[PDB]
Order: C-alpha cells, then sequence, then structure tokens
C-alpha cells in the first residue's frame, strides 16, 4: 500500500499525522505513535514545528527495537521551518531534528511553507505590535540545500509543503534542478479538494499528500469555529451507512482512490485503529463524484498576518 | 446554518437584536438574552447606542462561565456610533465597546451609520479614513470581521474603490422587509460578496419617535398570514424564513421568552418558490424610520 515516488523510493499511503495542540503534554505522542505504529500505520508525520520529534522518534526506535518493525519498514517525514529557509541554515536544522528523534535519517524532508519568517531561536517572530517579521528568501536556493540534504543521506527524499502550482514550477524550471519534489503536502479534503493542484501534480510525478484530510483539528488559532465541519457533512455520513463505515473512514478513502497520499490524525486509540481500516473497502465511481461535489473552496486554515505574505499560497 | 464572509470568517443566519427603547430597564437585555441563547441563538447583535453592552455581555459571559456556550460559539456584534467616525476615534469606541462587554473581540464591528455626528450637529468626516482605522483595528485582531450599516449603494462603491483598500466591508445591515426588501440593494451587495443582514424584519418595534402611527403593521399582511396557516407557523416565522431563502441574514428582536423561543424555528420549514414571489409582491417602499430631521445630512442615504 505505497506508491513509487519520483527518485525511486517508496511511500506508504496512509500516513499518522502527530502534531497535537500544546495544551496536550508531551509524553502522549510517544504513547500514540506505539499505538499507530501497532495499529498498522508504517508512515509517520512529524516536523521541527511540532516539538514532538523526541517522542515521535522513541516511539519509532520501540517498535523497531521490540521487533515489530525495521527502520526500513517505517517512512519518517519531518520539515524544516520558515525561520530556517536561508539556504546555510538548511542542513543544520536537518541535522537538530535527526538528533531530537534520534535517527540517523529521515524518510522525508519538506520545505515546512513558502511562507518565510526571519532567522532565529522564535518559531513565530514578532515584532514590538506584536506582528509575524517576515523574511525573504529565494526558495531555488532554499530547494538547493535540501538537494545537498538528499546527496548528503541525511534524507532519503525531499519535498514540499503548501505551495501552490505557480511556486512548484519555480522549482521544477529552476536551472541545474537535480531532484524534483517528491511531494507537496497541502491541505486537501472534500470541502477543498484541489483537483486543479492535484492533476497538476500528476502531470509532473508529484505526489499530492493531503492534510486536514479529515477537517482539521478546527485549532481557535487557525481555523473558525463555525466553519463546517466535515465529518459531519450529510453526503459523508450517507456514505459512511451505506458502507457501515465512518465519515472519517469515507473521507480518507476517497482520497487514497483518486491517487493522493492522506495523513489522519487522532490521539484516540480507537479512533487510530479505525483510520487503519481504510484499506478494507472501496467507493464506487459515483460515491466519489458524490463526495467531488462537496467541493466549496474552503481551506480551514486562515491568517490575516499571513494573507499579507508574497509567498502565501492561496493568494 | 452560517454564511460565510468575505474574509473567511463565517456568521450564523439568524441573529438576535438587543435593542429596547429606554422606558425598558437594562436588567431586561441581561435576562432576555440568556433566553435567547438558550433558546439556540448564537448571533447577538448590539452597539453603542443601544446603552447595553455590559448587560449583553454579562450574559454572554454568564453562558460561557456555565459551561452552556463557549465563546467561540458566539458571534458578538458591536456598531461604531457615529459621533466617533473621525478615526483617530475609532479604535478606542471598540474598545471601550470590548471593556463593557468585557469580551476580548467583537466577532463584527460595523460602521452604523454613514451620518457622521459632531464628536444634532452633523460633521463633515471622509469615511474611507474612518475605514482605514476599521480596518487596523481587525488587523490589531480586535474585531474578527468589518463591515457597515445603512450605506446605499453609493457608500458602499466608495469603499469598495478606495485607493489602498485591504479589507472590503463584510456585510450591510439595512433595514429589510417584506415591505421594503430592497432587492435592488441585495443584488448589488450579492455581485460584490457583501451580505444583507436585515433590522426590522419582523416590522420594526414602532417605536412612537419614528413610526408613521398608521404605517401598516407587517405581521398582520393578509399573505404573510396565509402562508403561517398553509406552513401552521406564524406570520413572524414566514417573514424569517423569506429573508433567509434570498441569501439574507436575517435579524429578529424579541423580550419575550416565547416567542423568542418561537424565532428559532425558523429552520424548521421551507417556503416554496411561489411562497416566496408571493412575499415579493408585497414591497411597498415603506421605511419604519422616518428620519427628515436627517433628511439635510450630506450623507443621508436616501437622499
Ligand atoms: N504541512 C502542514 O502545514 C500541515 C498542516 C496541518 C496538518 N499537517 C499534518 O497533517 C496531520 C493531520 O492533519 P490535522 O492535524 O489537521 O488533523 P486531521 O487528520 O484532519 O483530523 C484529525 C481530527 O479528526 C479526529 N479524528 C481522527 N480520526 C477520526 C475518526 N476515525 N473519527 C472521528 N474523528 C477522527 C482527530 O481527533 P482525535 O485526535 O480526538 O481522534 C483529529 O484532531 C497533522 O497532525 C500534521 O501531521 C500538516
Ligand atoms: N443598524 C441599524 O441601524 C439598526 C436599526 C434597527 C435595528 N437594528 C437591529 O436589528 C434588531 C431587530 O430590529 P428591530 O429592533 O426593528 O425589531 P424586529 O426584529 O423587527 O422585531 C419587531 C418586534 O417584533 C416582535 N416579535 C419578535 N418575534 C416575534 C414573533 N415570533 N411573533 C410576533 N412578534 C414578534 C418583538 O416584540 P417583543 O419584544 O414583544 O417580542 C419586536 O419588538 C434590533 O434590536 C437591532 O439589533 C439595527
Ligand atoms: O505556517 C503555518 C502552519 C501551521 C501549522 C499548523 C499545524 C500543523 O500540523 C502544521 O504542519 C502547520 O502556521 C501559521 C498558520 C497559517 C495559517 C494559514 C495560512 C498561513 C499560515
Ligand atoms: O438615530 C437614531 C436611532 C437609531 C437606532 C435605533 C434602534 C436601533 O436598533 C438602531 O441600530 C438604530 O435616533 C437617535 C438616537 C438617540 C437619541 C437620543 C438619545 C439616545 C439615542
Amino acid at each position: 500500500q505505497c506508491v513509487k515516488l519520483n527518485d525511486g523510493h517508496f511511500m506508504p499511503v496512509l500516513g499518522f499525522g502527530t502534531y497535537a495542540p500544546p495544551e496536550v503534554p508531551r509524553s502522549k505522542a510517544l504513547e500514540v505513535t506505539k499505538l499507530a505504529i501497532e495499529a498498522g500505520f508504517r508512515h509517520i508525520d512529524s516536523a521541527h514545528l511540532y516539538n514532538n520529534e523526541e517522542q515521535v522518534g522513541l516511539a519509532i526506535r520501540s517498535k523497531i527495537a521490540d521487533g515489530s518493525v525495521k527502520r526500513e519498514d517505517i517512512f519518517y517525514t519531518s520539515k524544516l521551518w520558515s525561520t530556517f529557509h536561508r539556504p546555510e541554515l538548511v542542513r543544520p536544522a536537518l541535522e537538530n531534528s535527526l538528533k531530537k528523534a534520534q535517527l540517523d535519517y529521515v524518510d522525508l524532508y519538506l520545505i515546512h511553507s513558502p511562507m518565510s519568517l526571519k532567522p532565529g531561536e522564535e518559531l513565530s517572530p514578532t515584532d514590538e505590535n506584536g506582528k509575524v517579521i517576515f523574511d525573504i528568501v529565494d526558495l531555488c536556493t532554499t530547494w538547493e540545500a535540501m538537494e545537498k540534504c538528499k546527496d548528503a543521506g541525511l534524507a532519503k527524499s525531499i519535498g514540499v509543503s503548501n505551495f501552490n502550482r505557480r511556486q512548484l514550477e519555480m522549482i521544477l524550471n529552476k536551472p541545474g534542478l537535480k531532484y524534483k519534489p517528491v511531494c507537496n503536502q497541502v491541505e486537501c479534503h472534500p470541502y477543498f479538494n484541489r483537483s486543479k493542484l492535484l492533476d497538476f501534480c500528476k502531470s509532473k510525478d508529484i505526489v499530492l499528500v493531503a492534510y486536514s484530510a479529515l477537517g482539521s483539528q478546527r485549532d481557535k488559532r487557525w481555523v473558525d469555529p463555525n466553519s463546517p465541519v466535515l465529518l459531519e457533512d450529510p453526503v459523508l455520513c450517507a456514505l459512511a451507512k451505506k458502507h457501515k463505515r465512518t465519515p472519517a473512514l469515507i473521507a480518507l478513502r476517497y482520497q487514497l482512490q483518486r491517487g493522493v497520499v492522506v495523513l489522519a490524525k487522532s490521539y484516540n486509540e480507537q479512533r487510530i485503529r479505525q483510520n487503519v481500516q481504510v484499506f478494507e473497502f472501496q467507493l464506487t465511481a459515483e460515491d466519489m463524484k458524490a463526495i467531488d461535489g462537496l467541493d466549496r473552496n474552503l481551506h480551514y486554515f486562515n491568517s490575516d498576518s499571513f494573507a499579507s505574505h508574497p509567498n502565501y499560497p492561496y493568494s
């Protein structure tokens, strides 16, 4: 249940989302990541931003050491945070991630966002008025430094996240390009199905990896609370009844059948184990059209401040 | 049951109107707002002018503290009064409102009226500068969304065409009901992705200060009454429903517990296309608010 990436590596099509808000004790990431592996997840998505790489790594090490899985059976993703886009900062950020996870390589290193931020200690640097401070970086040079991380064997594959088509073409058309992005990890779900971007990515052999596939964690910092709750969608609910599954399983399955690699976060043991059931059934072509029909150009993540970033992807 | 605004925020389509005349003690605002939340209202409309923001806010805070609702479940609107249009006065007026209601932010801040008043003495203010100060309030996170009220099309175009515009108004809150359905203004607002929010949707409170005393009583309309029978509802419900099926966000003021609880039933039924046309037929260009003291104001929206 993998897809062949454009660099020859393989990516499991269902991935485990590890981000949880800061009110959740950090110890939980260790427990839940073990649960996810035990359930059948082999693809695991983390980032420097998440502040959980040590716990996630410990989980992966645990299930390797106890013999459940081998390191080569696990696909582990980390991400370069936006304060580290300047090319001289790229390799040391990856090396810092690896040391935290206590892993030797990542299967995938992503540029987390095209929205560069001022270099420094703070993840979210701000000024006197409390506004986030942007930075300006040529992302082609960031990409070159990523290419070097791959040649150095620190990342098996490299790709991007939150890029639009124009931003992807920039990399694709870069003079002297060594490696295409293997993927673009973007918000993708039946309310924002990204069909155009997906067709583009497919035409270039770039895998679209969907986050907030279950409608996001609806974090107050980024998501309007009165936006529609994806999993309450009547069409999703009716297909769940029809198939004897759940709305989450429908939303996940949808992605798999359109060629999308899908992430699912859960910190609940029973939902974790439910989500791996995604491979047990299939949606019909008409089921898929009905889900396609839910598209409404709704991205759950919003930021007044980041909408003004020159590299904002929804501009 | 929300509509997506042009800044990405969501607004519940049925809102609770809080204004009551000064003869009504403010303690009632506190009680009736609690009743409204208890009934299912989540969108609550107040203003500086209403002299009730403390009571309305205390109601909201109370239902949050007792665990009925969360702050994020509540969509709270306030308004910038006309004596505060000068741009340096905008943010402190919002800040004063926030402190009265004891809220961190308002979900919506409106310019109440285009008829500026001296900080009745008129004032002359470039409302584009007022709007810029509103944008800065939104960027400061004091207001999730910003919009206007009682603007006509020309006044809306002035904001829309402002050089350097950062945020369109999300809405224009205007008098709107089957005797004055505003179809032309609504089509304009729709064409610009601006939500029309209807006040006096039930035919106004018929305040002796502002209403023609022999103006027809909306809720007594024979067509409204016939549709209420047909659907086994009430004329108020028909009026509210009418607005919801034409894309309009509707307010409804009631300080009576039973009527408050009645009004939330608006989501239980639907009018047919022909029912809608019959209600469209009722338009008689009737304004329940008469202000011809205000007719000479350069910004009077009905000039
Ligand atoms: N590149 C980026 O910028 C970016 C942005 C956002 C997310 N991500 C990644 O993508 C991952 C997933 O996206 P997301 O965090 O937005 O969450 P998500 O996968 O859309 O949604 C998971 C939400 O749905 C719930 N859930 C999971 N399984 C369910 C089921 N079977 N039935 C009902 N509810 C269920 C979970 O709550 P419980 O935990 O209570 O089960 C969870 O909070 C993140 O953790 C992160 O790894 C990346
Ligand atoms: N932006 C502006 O310039 C502006 C202007 C006017 C109003 N507004 C806002 O819009 C709100 C509503 O407008 P409005 O004040 O003109 O009042 P309205 O919503 O038209 O209601 C008028 C009267 O209808 C009665 N009513 C309510 N529900 C009923 C039902 N189910 N059956 C029978 N009667 C019912 C109420 O009496 P009881 O109280 O006895 O039920 C109320 O006094 C105001 O409170 C204010 O928030 C804004
Ligand atoms: O860049 C970001 C991304 C946030 C984030 C949150 C949770 C995650 O699991 C994750 O991978 C990333 O944060 C700022 C939020 C934002 C929202 C909308 C548009 C622009 C920026
Ligand atoms: O412009 C007005 C009334 C506007 C009005 C009424 C009800 C509303 O729901 C609303 O939004 C607007 O008349 C003068 C107001 C006044 C006079 C003396 C003392 C205090 C207040």
